[PDB]
């Protein structure tokens, strides 16, 4: 430790930036977010500064550097392109004992500005002293993955709640157990972000009433189509906080390698298990006060039977939420360079499954993009019917298997070849029909 | 933000602690490790101060608070059990514009001391600012598990190499590609921790020798419909590393706070299409990392094709990260599942207005067993009501408009088809129109909020 990190309260304190270009604008925004009473000294300003000055948000002083602008200041920043000026500013502040930063130069400055993760009042700052700014960027990326946006909201609420955390919890050990289910109860977090100050109470007293070991909720989470990068932030946060993960084949191992190692896993997909057993497993492991995560390929509410799994839980009074995901259509479209819409090619995208019967004349109408989920088997009779109902036989067709994954296969061509091309693939695969499939020869950036 | 974190260089700068107990000792240890010229001024001192002064590491002043002792200082810590004394200290630091800390009063004074995770020269600082100390330790301990031990050695060796990297690579782009390869090299990390110099050099020489890609790139990122938690991991990596971010009206302020602070942002809302094409094409010419940040998914009514079509021929590398489309987002947050059993066998994503001429194929849209989702159809609600009824759709078919779906300003109004026109008047862009029997599932699956 040769830098001491301190968290400064800058609201209504005079702070000086010397320089009027892009780098000053990024430091000025930073210091404006924190409530500095800010002056900016420069030989000229990029328009964004003249805007801020008109909204009364800071003060501009045009001209050369005047060291008297430091007379009543608490922090200084050199952010010009002239090392002579920066050196003058740096030297004017050391004799006044104003902490000072030189953007150009970590050395020869009395403070360094780190990377920040803002969740006010909660804050995390990362630096390595000027040695490795990229490595701090990498740390900041990861930390932004991991901290819910609304954690600051719950941070705050914990404030005037420490009152009650003693007249209903005696030992410091149980006191921390409560605190631990507090900061992870996203139903409280969403309730606070959405100002719903009755969902907030109903969950505040459910936290003081229910036994200390009970945290029973269900979270339906979309895994996305296969690529672990295609998970959502809230999705990742949720599978970090899960007591149990109930998952099937359609969830990739890359996604499962993200699930906390000290967490129960129930494999529920197939081997070589009807819907209602899955419903009972979820119900069962939630009534035991465990935080359940149901992980499903793609998006839960698109052919995932997500609806069925949540109406089993609405009977028994079990909280739940849904974190959506990338359905296969979106992924496969993007990772094969076949946009579902483009210009006036198609007025509508149709996501269709493969009792009752499919309406055939509807599927042949022009100005559509047909996307068939679970249709490899019925693929034979699909080419027959579309031709029989008047679709042009030169209509491009594409089948995308293991979309977005490091083994993705794409097979394209023409509607007349549809039956031949469906043997060349296996589940999970997507049939895409329409004129946009011709775009892959210019847009395919994956293979 | 309520505090601005900075990292002070304390070597040879005077600081005052006032008070002399177990608290004062802890802060004094912190300031001594940071190389400060320390004065402690207290009425009595626990033994640890006595020993520190013996070895000539701080100056002791036994007596009541001496304001003049501030006159030379960069930081003051008030650390006594007397609030009256602590405030006199805070008031003397304020008149001299010296950042001051009061251990008993996080809300008074000028700076707060965070918890520290040392991986010197790597440091992570955590604080909830006094509101939550429990979450501080809970976060601090979790962070302690994520950062390896050898992260310090990698970082120390990175600074030693920083001079060589600046002479050898000319532009900013290729130093960036050097450092990205450097910090994800697990072999190079183990060789430093094992103090194996022959292996450090071998890997270092090969790295300096690799040709680096000088080209820029453009990445279409789907921002999702609004909630910042619905961005994808890949999409966070792109905007956390991007040089320029071209964004539009339909990207929320919460998503934009996730862009790298030292990147420039160009707005394209209210600008036509062929201009966006060129501004992208122009900003990628400088060989920078251009992110085009689009609400929703970029291939569902975002004209992501038009943008990338230029660059297949202009020799620019590009790729696309998909996003949560407004349909998937609004369904999950309205309680309205898009499919369900055989309520619907298919889901239609439809545009609200066509290319001037051309009529929507209402015969097709009117078909049974499908969920209908109209994008940017608000201003045409009344005609969708008419036409659908004209082409067979029943009258009591439920409908829902999800205005601003997935944000904290989300409104949802529902009804039946014959009310579609008046429902649209009490909503504003951006809104989605959902039509079909899955809308009835709302009163059982709504978990988000009663608006
Ligand atoms: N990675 C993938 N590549 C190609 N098709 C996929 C896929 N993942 C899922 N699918 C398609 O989706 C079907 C599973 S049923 C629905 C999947 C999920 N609810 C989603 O939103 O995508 C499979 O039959 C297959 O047609
Ligand atoms: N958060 C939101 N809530 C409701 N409708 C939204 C929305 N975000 C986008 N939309 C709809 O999308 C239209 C723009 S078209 C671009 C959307 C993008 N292709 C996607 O996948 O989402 C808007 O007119 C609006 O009708
Ligand atoms: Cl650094």
């Amino acid at each position: 430790m040769d830098h001491l990190p301190i968290f400064c309260q800058l609201r209504d304190r005079d702070c000086l930036i010397v320089g009027g270009g892009d780098v000053a604008e990024r430091k000025a925004r930073l210091l404006l977010e924190a409530g500095a009473r800010l002056t900016v000294n420069a030989l000229t300003f990029i328009p964004q500064f003249t805007v801020w000055a008109n909204e009364g948000m800071l003060t501009l002083v045009e001209g050369p550097f005047d060291e008297t602008l430091l007379d009543s200041c608490w922090l200084a920043i050199a952010a010009t392109d002239d090392d002579t000026v920066n050196q003058r500013v740096s030297d004017a502040a050391e004799s006044r004992r104003i902490f000072c930063n030189v953007v150009a130069a970590p050395k020869a400055a009395s403070f360094i500005m780190p990377s920040i993760i803002d969740r006010s009042p909660l804050m995390v700052a990362v630096s390595a002293g000027g040695t490795s700014p990229v490595l701090a960027r990498l740390l900041r990326e990861k930390l932004e993955s991991l901290l819910p946006q609304h954690l600051g909201q719950v941070a705050r609420y914990a404030g005037q709640l420490r009152a009650r955390v003693k007249k209903q919890f005696a030992t410091m050990g149980e006191r921390r157990r409560f605190w631990e289910k507090f900061f992870v109860n996203d139903r409280l977090a969403q309730s606070l972000a959405n100002a719903d100050e009755k969902a907030v109470n109903a969950t505040t007293e459910r936290l003081f009433s229910e036994p200390l070991d009970h945290r029973g909720e269900v979270v339906l989470v979309g895994a996305g189509p296969g690529d672990a990068g295609l998970l959502t932030l809230k999705g990742l946060q949720q599978i970090q906080q899960a007591d149990i993960v109930v998952y099937d084949r359609l969830v990739s191992d890359d996604i499962m390698n993200l699930v906390r190692r000290d967490a129960d896993r129930v494999f529920v997909g197939k081997r070589a298990v009807p819907q209602e057993e899955i419903n009972q497993i979820l119900l069962r492991e939630a009534q035991k006060g465990k935080r359940v995560v149901r992980l499903k390929g793609g998006d839960p509410f698109i052919f995932g039977r997500g609806g069925e799994e949540l109406e089993t839980l609405c009977h028994a009074g079990i909280p739940f939420s849904v974190v959506p995901g990338i359905t296969a259509a979106s992924g496969c479209s993007a990772y094969s360079g076949i946009p579902l819409t483009h210009r006036d090619y198609a007025q509508s995208v149709r996501l269709v499954t493969g009792g009752g019967e499919l309406d055939w004349e509807n599927l042949a109408a022009e100005k559509q993009t047909l996307v068939f989920y679970m249709g490899l088997n019925q693929a034979a009779t699909i080419q027959e019917k579309l031709i029989a109902f008047g679709m042009q036989a030169d209509m491009p067709v594409a089948l995308v298997e293991n979309g977005t994954s490091v083994k993705q296969r794409v097979v394209h061509g023409v509607l007349t070849q549809l039956g031949e091309l469906a043997q060349q693939v296996e589940s999970p695969a997507l049939i895409i029909v329409g004129r946009v499939v011709a775009l892959r020869d210019k847009l395919n950036w994956f293979s």
